[PDB]
């Protein structure tokens, strides 16, 4: 079961639940991006955490392995330069 | 069972032997074209896998799984062919 | 179960229990300010996880697993900067 | 089973095929005090698809995840400039 | 099942050897405010003595891994080049 999702900045996206329990984010990665400073992807459970940064040219995508629990509503979002962030992974049950 | 293509940047693959497959490396091949190029997944949207950019960074390890959900492979940017390598897997 | 903890310098963190193991996913570091810094394990001996600098290099993946019984500590060495520490729990 | 080899530039490798492992599987590519300065990628040869690029003083190692199937008598080579590269890995069945 | 060890310049490791547990993961390899200015190899011996990874000063102090060795075989790791330390972290596994 793919999952994708376009995190546009000052949007926070809830992970839609199709069918399983957990999802599992396996890239992150920018897409043309126009402003030039550093983005934090944050997941927010409380408390709100720092699991990656690109910098546009310099640092345009990384792996990740982050599991997420979507029972928990766990949230996620953007907090440095105004640019949309392309997350990729794949849904998990438990 | 090895998986490998060479994708041409005009070109759309469409990858069916088992039944998902893992991405594990897209790598450039002496490029001409001085740009980024984005590697995409498209599977009911089209998704950034990642980029690549001569001399910045030519290749990268991957970590991705596609159910063979009829998805499809695209590189978007420079005119540089890409070289996508992984396995097949059964689950 | 996610896991997430902020490690202030000069602040030695033991994980917190939620009802066994812990896997490090991630290290990061948040807008800093102030040369490099090191995230470290005192599990007997103290040992370098990951090496974060400001300008060359903020984040990088993990994949370390810790024991929660064996009263495992964490710390970061350097620089004063916070680093924000992702992953989830695990059992047995 | 541990698997290592070194390869030399413009000397192809076949993998030797221990008796009961089917699949050798490359975890790690690493460059060893180089003295050409100019990038080198390892392939495998179907067709002949290029694994890694390493370089000079810029990009010296890197960790893979390439099954190969060892019946299939696939084949190892590095093109680029005149460095040998460290191949790392394991036997693997199935 | 947590493994650290900090691979002195001057020393081959041969990782210790957890029953139970049958292969170590190699996690991460990390250097210690280092002195010397030279690049650093870290190997595996066993016929023969291969890169793993390469660390030096100022470039690159430290680089994820994901290597199994099997502790049946014995195997050993040393670093060659520069004389400075590096701290292998990861941990045990069964199968």
């Amino acid at each position: 079961a793919f999952y994708g999702k376009v995190v546009k900045p000052d949007e926070t996206v809830v992970p839609e639940v199709k069918d399983y329990s957990v999802i599992h984010l396996s890239r992150a990665c920018l897409n043309n991006p126009e402003h030039e400073g550093k983005i934090y992807v944050q997941v927010e459970d409380n408390g709100c955490y720092n699991i990656c940064c690109l910098q546009k040219n310099v640092c345009e995508d990384t792996p990740l392995d982050i599991f997420l629990m979507l029972d928990n509503d766990v949230k996620i979002k953007t907090s440095g330069s105004s640019n949309e962030v392309h997350i990729v992974g794949y849904y998990e049950v438990s």
